[PDB]
């Protein structure tokens, strides 16, 4: 890492007061209380870090994060954070594996500071009060991790058992941390503390090569190198035999997913589960220690604001024991709580004494006075508080101080905001430069240094003053089929999946995908016709299976004829748009670039590339019609603010149409904030605004006063005018009424419009309408979203009260889902009864419109704490402060509905929690037990995410066509849409099988690809290739993911190129009557070619009525006549024959190596 403020903090250590605390602390006193500003806690930690390692305690997790960031800018990798659990010690939710990974990684780095592979020697460790008080087993650090380096001699099967012992989960394909996949001689693994997963390849019993790969495409990333990888545990325990028998003995005491015996049942088998972290007093009984024991001998502890630490310690212990009583009551189990109390938080004083008994001095740094403590010659910096005279004063203070001869520095944490400070100090008659990172400022010149610093510092002893940016502005910084699923075939129709079998027939082992029709008949799909299959989605009620008659071809012509209306209307809109006139927008105003600097975050590659795509067709004379795809939390609204600024800065006006007045208020706040500091007049007209401001300010638009307006369907009333409007922005267009979507659909050729949406479209659809509907989707995340912690189980009032109280404690909100409106007020009264300190309001669709928009207006404005709403209200609400979801009667919801409800919580830097609760008065049905278990798991959900694409397809195509999506399938429907849109788009400018049955053992061995879903995917991936460069990319993908191709795989791709050569000359079938002959079915031979056939292939004849060429197979050798040629030797012979029967002459062949 880089240390940008390392030289400025060293200049800060020029102060003899901190030099006094370095000398004073080198003698390791028992007590040492320090007084100073909060902005100095990075300086005093840097001071104490000069004599040896140091532990620093902060009250909150955020204060520890800010301190880790500031200290990291000083010592680099020598500073690390010991994170706090996102759960309580006895809560039945396990913490995230990223946090337990970092925790145990740091404990190992503390025990092994000279280990290069772990990192630089730790100088400062920063932690919170929770991690300080939360005890832990003294043998966590002694758990041997899985170290993987080049040349290390481990045995493949042994490390797999070690990885499951470390609580890694063996899954089909890795996609999250803690998962590991196993191929032949290749195991993919994703350590919980790593940026990317690594692909380990062995040669015998040692690691041959190690590559880091990506999750999206599973392909290796060659631009990053790896030397060693350390696989720390994914849970804070080791899966041993002692915990397996102690769980089975505890299972004899208590012989559904959310039940205690279900945990112990899987713990008897050795499989970890959520909530396990509450049974260690019973699973691994051991005298628990605390964090200070793991620091090296003599390392001190510096507590920052001990008063705030004590109040936070009180709330933690109270919250911890509340979760213990709730999640481990006798009613919850259907277990001695005081044996579990050994793992719970210990008091502030028990932790302080434990630190002193272990050799670690307990020192404090506070900002409140004390005559007993040493005060530092340091005071905080002036804050501007959003004033201009404040800012001019601070600038005049820095100018006077450098004229003194003293040091001054403005530290900028933001990106692209240091030059602006240099300009602001030039405006204030003060010279200043941008300092190279790591250096200290020079006496007499104000130095602007980019670095992490939340607040400034004044050290008169060091003749130095630091101001930070916050001090000046005031703003902080794959087809998977299980037995019985319904699939569709393009040539036959709806069938039922049975199994996958392999039946060697004509001297070759072939795999077949067996299906079921009307239970009479089974269809055996070969591995080359897999492109004609797709999983049936679309019909909620499963339709009846088809047959071998002629009814399927009609439902396809019904599809196509229905699909053709869509494509025609879409190309007609594209033609009427590119043909009609449109006033283009000029180039970028100079102010536009300054606004791009005002963005307080880093742009994604997709955001910037989309930013150029929105600016291209605005600068072009074309009437714009583009949608922005990608779900919430991305840079979507930002591209709207720039497109709106570029349109206002060219004379035109902007209108922003939203379907909700909450979106009006949200986008208004986002727009006004960004376009401040510029003469961009912006107002808003929604449901809740008086006619005094509506009629006059907003609706009184004729003189061109308001440049940009964000409003609802109220902006579509008769009587609205726009003096030279040039841009229209519509977010979530599908949520308008039919009476209003006609208006927005009308205003498309007249004015450049730009729509926004979060419902995704399939990747096939986006490629299908690439020329008809201009589309710019973004997928690069600004910050990585970490998954919400999901508990599924029985409805218990004490657990519901603990989770709700845990949100209100963090000043957060919560969603409480109750779908039956007839009894929705009965549910709110129950929540008010459980949490009497919560503002609890309801919201549903059967409510009139004004109360609903007012109820959720208040909810967003934090006037209510819990919103008891229905499924359809909750999914259409962006409340970033609501990070707990509670769903009563979770068995009543489709899996896709649970995914959508869960998606709208925990989408920020603070982690969310979701509770899916079923009733405790009745036993669950046969439909729900596995669906809810499928939600607990981090392939059965893929059937529900394909649903979320269907609704998006109905919004971009403009029709539901529910009768045609079912009965032919949605995958077939998107492919018929793309074909009809390709025909109509081609008409707007004036413009199958290859059956091969040969004795060639060509298949993908299960030794090569064990997963059926992954092997079936590989079959389809090669069957769908078109040229030799495609089949070469499929082979490059297969050796990357699974290893070198075995002989049956090399033969299989060799046949794949044979089909591409067959189609090159239009051949449909190569088959063998027996061992003796071969027949090429569709081939017309001229007289000259018949002379070639009799010449070089004697014994072969040509049948002209069926256009087939029959040629006898040669023999392998000239021996007694036992072996007939076969396998790839035969493949090239056939490839040669077809080359000479067309006049090529065996001169362009490749299949020798495969």
């Amino acid at each position: 890492v880089q240390t940008p403020i390392a030289g400025l903090v060293e200049l800060a250590l020029s102060d003899p007061s901190l030099q006094d605390v370095i000398r004073r602390a080198a003698d390791r006193p028992a007590d040492l209380a320090l007084v100073g500003p909060a902005s100095a806690r990075v300086l005093v930690a840097a001071a104490l870090a000069q004599n040896g390692p140091l532990l620093v305690v902060a009250a909150t997790g955020r204060e520890a994060d800010e301190l880790t960031a500031e200290l990291r800018g000083v010592f680099g990798d020598s500073v690390a954070l010991f994170p706090s659990w996102e759960t309580l010690p006895h809560e039945r939710l396990s913490p995230g594996v990223e946090t337990v990974g970092a925790r145990l990684m740091l404990l190992r780095r503390l025990a092994r500071p000279d280990d290069e592979t772990l990192g630089a020697p730790l100088r400062v460790v920063v932690t919170t009060t929770r991690s300080l008080l939360q005890p832990m087993a003294p043998d966590l650090v002694d758990i041997e991790p899985v170290t993987l380096s080049v040349g290390a001699e481990m045995e493949f099967e042994d490390v797999v058992a070690r990885l499951v012992d470390l609580s890694y989960t063996r899954v089909d394909m890795v996609g999250k941390r803690g998962e590991f996949a196993v191929r032949g001689g290749i195991l993919d693994v994703f350590p919980p503390t790593a940026e990317h997963p690594v692909r380990v390849e062995f040669w015998g019993d040692e690691i041959s090569e190690m590559r880091a790969f990506a999750i999206a495409d599973q392909r290796s990333i060659p631009e990053v190198p790896v030397q060693t990888v350390v696989a720390v545990p994914c849970r804070e325990l080791l899966m041993t035999d002692d915990v397996r028998e102690r769980a089975a003995a505890l299972a004899a005491e208590h012989p559904v997913p959310g039940t205690v015996p279900d945990m112990l049942a899987k713990l008897a088998e050795g499989i970890p589960v959520d909530g396990m972290e509450a049974l260690l007093p019973l699973l691994h009984p051991i005298e628990p220690t605390t964090l200070t024991r793991h620091l090296p001998e003599g390392a001190p502890v510096l507590v920052c604001d001990p008063e705030k630490v004590r109040t936070r310690a009180a709330d933690l212990i109270k919250t911890g024991r509340e979760f213990l009583e709730a999640s481990w009551s006798t009613a919850a189990v259907g277990i001695d709580l005081e044996a579990l109390g050994a793992s719970g938080f210990v008091t502030f004083e028990e932790a302080r004494e434990a630190a002193r008994e272990g050799g670690h001095p307990w020192w404090t740094l506070s900002q409140l006075s004390d005559e007993s403590a040493v005060e530092l010659d340091i005071r905080s910096a002036p804050s501007a508080r959003g004033s201009q005279h404040n800012l001019e004063e601070i600038f005049a203070m820095l100018r006077a101080h450098v004229a003194t001869g003293g040091y001054a520095a403005v530290v900028t944490p933001g990106i692209g905001t240091a030059h602006r400070v240099v300009e602001q100090l030039g405006e204030a008659d003060t010279a200043a430069t941008i300092l190279e990172p790591g250096t200290a400022p020079k006496a007499g010149v104000v130095g602007v240094l980019k670095g992490p610093l939340c607040s400034g510092v004044v050290l008169p002893g060091a003749n130095l003053v630091i101001i930070t940016e916050t001090d000046l502005t005031g703003n902080r910084v794959p087809l998977a089929l299980t037995a019985g699923d319904l699939v569709v075939h393009d040539q036959h129709g709806i069938g039922k999946f049975v199994e996958m079998t392999e039946r060697v027939v004509g001297g070759a082992r072939r795999e077949y995908l067996v299906l079921e029709y009307a239970g009479t008949d089974k269809l055996y799909v070969p591995m080359d016709s897999l492109d004609q299959l797709s999983r049936y989605v679309g019909g909620e009620a499963p339709s009846l299976s088809r047959l071998g008659g002629s009814d399927w071809a009609n439902t396809k012509t019904k599809a196509r004829r229905a699909v053709r209306e869509i494509a025609s209307e879409l190309v007609a809109l594209y033609a009427k748009r590119q043909s009609a006139p449109g006033h283009a927008f000029g180039p970028d105003t100079p102010w536009q670039a300054e606004m791009e600097d005002a963005f307080g975050f880093t742009e994604t590659i997709d955001q910037l590339t989309a930013i150029q795509e929105v600016k291209s067709d605005m600068e072009k004379p074309v009437p714009m019609d583009r949608v922005i795809c990608g779900d919430v939390g991305y840079g979507k609204t930002e591209i709207a603010v720039r497109a709106a600024f570029k349109a206002v800065q060219d004379g035109k006006q902007v209108a922003v149409l939203v379907p909700t007045t909450l979106l009006a208020d949200q986008h208004l706040q986002t727009f006004t904030n960004r376009m401040a500091g510029f003469p961009v007049t912006v107002k808003g007209l929604s449901r809740f605004t008086d006619p005094a401001e509506s009629r006059a300010v907003i609706e009184g638009l004729k003189d061109g006063s308001v440049d940009v307006v964000i409003g609802t369907h109220r902006l579509l009333q008769t009587g609205v005018t726009w003096k030279d409007l040039g841009l229209i922005i519509v977010d979530e267009e599908q949520r308008f009424g039919v009476e209003h979507k006609e208006h927005i659909k009308s205003m498309r050729t007249h004015v450049d419009v730009l729509t926004m949406s979060a419902t995704p479209i399939p990747r096939t659809l986006e490629m299908s309408l690439a020329g008809i509907r201009e589309m710019s989707t973004i997928l690069t995340p600004p910050e990585e979203r970490y998954p919400v912690l999901t508990y599924v189980g029985p409805h218990d009032d004490k657990q519901v009260a603990a989770a709700l109280r845990r949100e209100l404690l963090r000043d957060g909100q919560a969603f409480y889902i109750h779908n039956r409106v007839r009894t929705i007020d009965e549910a709110a009264a129950r929540v008010r009864q459980l949490v009497p300190e919560a503002r609890v309001v309801v919201a549903h669709g059967q409510m009139n419109e004004e109360t609903l928009e007012k109820t959720v207006e208040g909810f967003w404005n934090r006037e209510y704490d819990i919103l008891v709403c229905t499924t359809i209200v909750e999914t259409g609400l962006d409340i970033s402060n609501a990070n707990t979801l509670i769903v009563e009667r979770a068995d009543t919801f489709g899996l896709s509905q649970l995914h959508q409800l869960r998606g709208r919580v925990g989408r920020s830097r603070e982690r969310g929690y979701a509770y899916f609760l079923y009733p405790p008065n009745k036993p669950l049905t046969e439909t729900a037990y596995d669906r809810l278990a499928t939600i607990a798991q981090n392939a059965g959900m893929a059937v529900a995410m394909k649903d979320l694409e269907i609704r998006g397809a109905g919004n971009v195509l403009g029709a539901e066509q529910s009768g045609h999506v079912a009965g032919v399938g949605f995958d077939l429907y998107v492919r018929l849409v793309g074909e009809a849109v390709e025909a109509y788009r081609a008409a707007a400018d004036g413009k199958k099988d290859v059956r091969i049955d040969l004795p060639v053992d060509a298949h993908l061995p299960p030794e090569y690809i064990g997963s059926d879903r992954l092997r079936l995917e590989a079959y389809r991936r090669l069957a769908a290739a078109a040229d030799d460069d495609a089949v070469a990319s499929v082979v490059d993908e297969l050796i990357d993911r699974y290893g070198p191709l075995p002989e049956p795989a090399q033969r299989l791709v060799a046949v794949a190129r044979l089909r591409l050569l067959c189609r090159e000359f239009g051949i449909t079938e190569i088959g063998a009557v027996s061992a003796s002959t071969v027949r090429l079915s569709p081939m017309v031979l001229p007289d000259s070619a018949q002379l070639r056939l009799k010449r070089m292939y004697p014994g072969g004849h040509y049948r002209a009525t069926t256009s087939t060429v029959q040629v006898p197979l040669p023999r392998a050798g000239e021996g007694v006549g036992a072996p007939r040629i076969r396998d790839l030797e035969l493949v090239q012979w056939v490839a040669g024959l077809v080359l000479v029967l067309n006049g090529k002459g065996q001169g362009d062949v490749d299949m020798s190596k495969f």
